[PDB]
């Protein structure tokens, strides 16, 4: 319906490691770290912890979850 309200958009990519999740060049975040506050909350609903704070401003952003559990950050 109604649209065309802005050009730029809030997009980001967060990968999920065995027990940690990353996001863009940023380093790997700890599922229990701080940034995981909006990541776990937003990523769970569908928003990025950083790019959403820039545009979303609460917890709403389009992110791409990279599938790499048994292939990335193998804690075990």
């Amino acid at each position: 319906e109604r649209r065309r309200h802005s050009g730029q958009d809030v997009h980001v990519v967060l990968k999920l490691w065995k027990t940690g999740f990353s996001l863009d060049n940023g380093d790997l975040r700890s599922y229990q770290d701080p940034s995981n506050a909006q990541f776990l909350e937003s990523i769970r609903r569908g928003e990025v912890p950083a790019e959403l704070r820039r545009l979303a401003h609460g917890g709403q952003v389009n992110l791409d979850m990279e599938d790499h559990r048994d292939e990335d950050f193998v804690k075990p």
